[PDB]
């Protein structure tokens, strides 16, 4: 597999799996905006999560929709950033686990699920195109074999 077929691939096992990367602008913005949302420990369902990120997101980005906006907040939960409660009958509130209530912390988790799909679907991807990937650039390529390092073997 050369990397314009991976990279389909990967999208595909994403969507597949009820999740979605928006492009690296959007999807940053995006998760500025769940932390904007989070970072002070507030606890808000999908519904009311979901409309205070597309609100903000969709004049910058017109594209973003509730139903996309979904996809991500369930790459976040489906990456275990969330402390999720609930009281019978109130939906399910989402606060964002300490430990994850910064940008770089919360983009890590985020970028290891991706890799964790990634590793699903059996597709090898370097670090370079990983970084091409998830930043648009190749600053990143530590960041993601550090992250490749974690997800396959244990420290």
């Amino acid at each position: 597999q050369n990397p314009q077929q991976l990279s389909a691939n990967l999208w595909a096992a994403v969507r597949a799996r009820g999740c979605q990367f928006l492009g690296p602008a959007m999807q940053e913005e995006a998760l500025k905006l769940v932390l904007l949302a989070l970072e002070d420990g507030s606890a808000l369902s999908r519904k009311v999560l979901v409309l205070f990120v597309v609100q903000r997101l969709e004049p910058r980005f017109p594209q973003a929709s509730k139903t996309s906006i979904g996809h991500v907040v369930q790459l976040l939960y489906r990456a275990s950033c969330f402390k999720v409660t609930k009281r019978d009958e109130d939906s399910s509130l989402m606060q964002l686990k300490e430990e994850f209530r910064s940008y770089e912390a919360l983009r890590r988790e985020h970028d290891a699920q991706i890799v964790h799909i990634a590793m699903e679907a059996g597709l090898r991807i370097s670090p370079e195109q990983w970084s091409s990937l998830l930043y648009g650039d190749l600053a990143h390529k530590s960041h993601m074999q550090s992250i490749i390092d974690k997800l396959q073997s244990p420290e």
